[PDB]
């Protein structure tokens, strides 16, 4: 059946903005997962999970009689898809249970792991999400095997369809670099936003880069991909060596014995995949990655044996029974237990990427320190495990249940608690009048609030105006934020703030975070008045100001908007067309297509463009809140053509005279070209639509202003 | 970016069930288009459209100084995509303005026609939909040129994204038959549900079948496609000759001059396409189809000159300036006006498909009668034009405005007026108790009501339980409806009805249509009580009973369910797997994926299967409304394998013992296989889900019962 994507494979895709509708959700529209979770008997769930660890099922027998290593890998892979570049992936949506991740080659046999958990899921129902369950199971696996975890938070609501993520452009699973759709160019430079070396891997190839078994070059891939997952060297070594303290890999026979992944399997497979024709196809005969490595002498118990083995032997390159590259300890005795036959022991083995932790010089120093100081290792691994499995959960306000660690961690972008009365409505009116009396213009107030609030992304719930980080490094210096203009607004607002706060009684004070937002609201009000409309814009106080010391400058860098169509900004030339980057930003903002449309057309007329660019400013009454963008964009009296200087800038001329009326970019003109966007623009450009436009603009403006307000959840 | 559809191109696509979300709709959740339309000054809109007909724009100059022919073609094409097989296509959703239909080669230059109407659309805003405006414009065209239309109804609400329609499997526009994705097999048998001879055409190729200019063979393709659009020979001849009374074709130069269709065009083309390098690119130089024919001596005035020319000349095969096959009158004088140069005239010309109306012997008889009696022609054309443009609008209850024709037409599947008091809540309770006391079983009652209500399709708003047509030919004899069992139920209900209605005063009576639905409601309540749960199922009276004489038996044939997964029914073996046909049915029923899931699982345990098949009946308490379908389907204690006799029937055995527990079809087991469906089944299969399951089942049951209830809109 031929589709629109077949005929016009490059047209923009707006269905990414309309996922996750109430239509696909089986829960009623008022269901609140946090409320369900908070009444869960978490202790009961944990007891059942502890029981499960050693309850072997014959359709996928437990190695060593204990599923803990399998479950650790399952939770690690749940979390492991995370990319800092866009915040997409991670554990927080339970996406391992849907395509494509349920069928990635690196997730082979995790279908079995998930299926082992169905009885517990069934028993507790909506009070524990799959998303929470995968991580809690990993925690219980660790605790069961003698490792004390740093804590756990619930609150990951389940989702009900696949998330739209760019995972790469290869058309072949596990394609090595340099193909027609390579993710690598130059000196092994991985394309942003990707954080894995091959399509269908988590981070790196366990055999080495492009299959070449060099530990030193593998380390370079490890460092790069883990950094793209928000992890530094100490965290990386702790996580790899911690995880590989447990369990084993599976490669008992040739890979050609393994059949179709879950999404390809027949209907009778009932959602499982990778059925194997090798011997019994399971247990002792399992094939998952094709590697056959068991790291420690006690694979079901926390130990310090990983680093003892890593440093205590020299290593020889060998092949598994499936033909994959791996390492075996020279001259060792058979000291590692077999998973099924108590009469069999094996020599210590390692992956190429495990050897990276000894042969990369920076990792070697950490590894040695961990070998010499095992308590350091344990604490680092516990902290890293917590970070790995919570890094996409957002502010601490979203963390639920009795095991949330009290310690505030820098990567959580912490926001101080408020410990004073908040401004009320009379105070808000007094502050908005002060702001408008200061001389700050509508363009300045809207631009500033926009810059502050629009760093939010719903993928990992980072960013937003809470914290007033716009005033700190690095946000204060981002080009899109117009650092010189920004500084002047902030000084004026800080003086208003100081004067208001110094006049108060009791402890009442306004934060700068709240004042930035409220000043934006006053801008919008003023713009509506400029257009002859009375409009009140809603404002909710309660934001606090974070410090520079609470603000990791290197972690904040990934929030920098290099493309922000809402301010007609593009920091450089990119291969993806600007209108696709606009839709991508709208998705991170949680906007629908109508919301993106209304928002952009209003911002253009309020003066929110970077540098005061006239591109898309289709009005003769700038700083007035009108639907002029739409009415003028849709006027067939104007003809548009690209400029000779720049094919991405367009000139709009009177059709009859030739006279220049406007200029615009691709992000402006898409609204007149894309047949779905244009249908939305037509609603707002109609004669009956001015009041609708104003009211829909205020609603979407407020939405953006509140995106990070989980304190009001 | 590689997508799930790239990796698994045959997996089932559930996003067809989740279109039209409140996310994508720019109007607020409370917008009601009928309430807007009812206050539109339709007379004023028509005056504006009348003026537009002779107000030429220089970017697309009006042939003859009159846009009427262009607008008639536009309205005809808006309607002309309709297929009776599934009800999909037609003018009722305004889909011409979205992909793919906006860019079909047969719709070339209708982009210009729609753009001409933006000022009016803009002026009247949400009070007239695009969908209604396209049709209205064609009526105003006709009226402006001296033709009396049959009437007009508003009420077609606009849509905001493309509909999911199977238009064929070809990957090339206008592909000739016999390719690797041919839509023809056997002796020129067009595959169902398609109603056009090539991809991107409306009905037929104007040059002849596969480009062969034989009018006799063309006539076969005309008859077949028009019948697949619900039009008979009289109506077909009336429509083709009626439409070709007006305007002209456009083929002034070679087609290689014409550029990209709108969806492929550059951003600067602002939604238009087919830009032409031939001379001025427009007006006297226009190229649309590549044909260059002007049919009558007065292309801007209704006449009977089409038939005067068709029968008063002999015709010679010729070529247009673009090389297309067309016909010219032998020996004729230059009597046809030129569209722009008042000093130039031309000989009469015709398409191959126009000549079909004289050289097909059946058409020739109708065409001669129309030639001799042009008043017969005018009335047939007006009736056909109304039917064409309204055929997908649904029951007459949906028809809005002051020009609705009072004549009731058989093709409307008309429902008599109700002229008596309706039953109240106490009456409904009395009737449900009588029905249950009669001995009719839960399975009988549920199956009967399901059979009656589930003929609805949202594509053209035909079918449903209103009318009690289940008791008439042909519904009473459809295999899926189990004719002998259905007859026994209907006799019992008719006796209850007679007794209740004979006891009343005051003229209160209950229709059989209502009692069929009410009795199904009693069954569902009884099933709930069998499970230990008291629930009330909502019921809304006001359906009426249609007669046999008010029922077109041949038009009702396309509503027969040949595949109904909700009753585990497949009338024969099809190319398309049964789970794909289930999703197709659910889309016609307007169900989401959660709604489809709940409904199916509940119908399985109520005894709704055709023939009392055990397939999918995963319960030991049949006729009790429980979630047993889901709990048993999801039990990993059961292993599934296809049977040797039939690869589409599966046995479920105990994994440990081999003992046979169940049988199922593809439609049952897809809920345990597809990863999104399985996620939904898991919710309803959980230990906390009995209350939810019952509530959600009752709600979707009531939804299905009420699909055709536009009297309650
Ligand atoms: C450079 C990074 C890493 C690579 C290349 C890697 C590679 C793999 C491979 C190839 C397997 C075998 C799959 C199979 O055949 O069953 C595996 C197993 C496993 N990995 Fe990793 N791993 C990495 C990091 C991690 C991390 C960070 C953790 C957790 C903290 C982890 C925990 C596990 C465990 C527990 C197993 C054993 C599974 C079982 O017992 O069934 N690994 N690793
Ligand atoms: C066998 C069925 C039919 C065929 C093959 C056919 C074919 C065409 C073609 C090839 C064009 C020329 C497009 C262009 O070059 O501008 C056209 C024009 C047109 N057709 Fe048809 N047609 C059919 C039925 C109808 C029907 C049912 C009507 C309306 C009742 C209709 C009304 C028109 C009008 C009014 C024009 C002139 C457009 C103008 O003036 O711009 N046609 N036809
Ligand atoms: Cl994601
Ligand atoms: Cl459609
Ligand atoms: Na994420
Ligand atoms: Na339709």
């Amino acid at each position: 059946g031929t589709s629109n994507r077949d005929w016009w494979p490059n047209q923009l895709d707006l269905s990414i903005l309309h996922r996750h509708s109430s239509l696909s959700d089986p829960m009623g529209k008022d269901f609140n997962y946090a409320q369900a979770f908070e009444k869960l008997d978490l202790a009961a769930v944990k007891r059942d999970l502890h029981a499960l660890m050693t309850t072997s099922q014959d359709w996928w027998p437990a190695d060593f009689g204990h599923y803990g290593g399998l479950f650790i890998r399952m939770a690690w892979h749940s979390a492991g898809t995370y990319r800092t570049a866009d915040g997409r992936g991670g554990a927080g949506e339970g996406q391992q249970r849907f395509a494509p991740l349920n069928s990635w080659p690196a997730n082979a046999n995790l279908d079995k792991a998930r299926r082992l958990l169905w009885p517990i899921k069934q028993k507790y129902g909506r009070a524990i999400s799959w998303a929470d369950l995968l991580i809690l199971t990993g925690n219980v696996a660790l605790e069961s095997m003698g490792f004390k975890t740093f804590g756990f938070a619930g609150g990951r609501a389940d989702t009900w369809e696949p998330e739209d993520v760019y995972w790469g452009s290869e058309k072949i699973w596990l394609e090595l670099s340099g193909g027609p759709n390579s993710r690598y160019s130059g000196d092994r430079q991985l394309e942003n936003p990707l954080a894995a070396v091959e399509m269908g891997l988590i981070y790196v190839d366990p055999e080495g880069p492009d299959g070449n078994p060099d530990p030193v070059a593998a380390a370079r891939d490890i460092r790069d991909t883990f950094a793209r997952m928000a992890m530094n060297d100490e965290e990386t070594v702790a996580l790899i060596a911690g995880g590989h303290t447990f369990g084993k890999t599976h490669g008992a026979g040739p890979a050609s014995n393994v059949g179709a992944e879950p999404e390809a399997a027949g209907i009778e497979a009932q959602g499982l995949g990778w059925k194997s024709a090798y011997r019994t196809g399971k247990g002792a005969d399992a094939i998952t990655s094709g590697l056959e490595v068991t790291w420690t002498t006690t694979p079901t118990q926390w130990s310090h044996n990983f680093f003892e083995n890593l440093f205590g032997y020299e290593w020889e390159l060998t092949k598994s029974p499936a033909g994959a590259h791996q390492w075996v300890a020279k001259g060792a005795d058979a000291v590692i237990p077999d998973a099924f036959d108590p009469s069999k022991k094996h020599r210590p083995t390692m992956l190429t990427t495990d050897l990276s932790l000894r042969f990369d010089p920076a990792y070697e120093k950490i590894s040695r320190r961990f070998h010499e100081n095992p308590e350091q290792f344990a604490d680092a691994f516990a902290r890293a495990w917590f970070k790995l499995t919570h890094r996409d959960m957002g502010p601490r306000a979203r963390y639920l249940g009795p095991e949330v660690p009290a310690e505030v961690l820098l990567w959580q972008d912490p926001i101080p608690a408020v410990d004073h009365p908040l401004i009320d409505a009379a105070d808000a009116a007094e502050l908005k009048a002060k702001v408008l009396a200061s001389g700050l213009t509508v363009s300045q107030l809207v631009s500033t609030a926009w810059a502050a609030a629009s760093t939010f992304r719903g993928s990992d719930k980072r960013g937003g105006a809470n914290g007033a980080r716009i005033r700190l490094a690095p946000q204060k210096d981002w080009e899109a934020n117009q650092p010189e203009q920004l500084a002047a607004v902030l000084e004026t607002l800080e003086a208003i703030r100081t004067a208001f706060n110094g006049a108060q009684r009791g402890g009442k004070q306004v934060s700068l975070a709240d004042l930035i937002v409220l000043a934006g609201c006053a801008g919008v009000e003023q713009a509506a008045k400029n257009a002859g409309h009375a409009v009140t814009v809603p404002f909710a106080p309660g934001r606090a100001d974070a410090s520079q010391e609470q603000t990791d400058v290197e972690s904040m860098a990934v929030l920098e908007p290099v493309a922000d169509g809402f301010r007609n900004y593009l920091k450089g030339k990119y291969r993806v067309p600007a209108e696709v980057l606009l839709v991508d930003k709208a998705q991170l903002l949680t906007l629908s297509a109508p919301e993106m449309t209304v928002l952009l057309g209003g911002l253009r007329v309020l003066g929110a463009n970077v540098g005061q660019s006239r591109h898309g400013v289709f009005t003769a009454r700038e700083q007035a809140l009108t639907n002029d963008f739409f009415v003028n964009l849709l006027d067939m009296g104007t003809e548009w053509k690209p400029t000779a200087a720049d094919a991405d800038v367009f000139e709009g001329r009177d059709r009859a005279t030739g006279e220049l009326k406007w200029t615009g970019t691709r992000v402006d003109l898409v609204f007149g070209s894309h047949s779905q966007l244009r249908a939305l623009a037509e609603v707002y450009g109609s004669a009956d639509a001015q009041e609708k436009f104003v009211r829909d603009f205020v609603a979407v403006w407020n939405k953006v202003m509140n995106l990070d307000r989980f304190d009001l959840a």
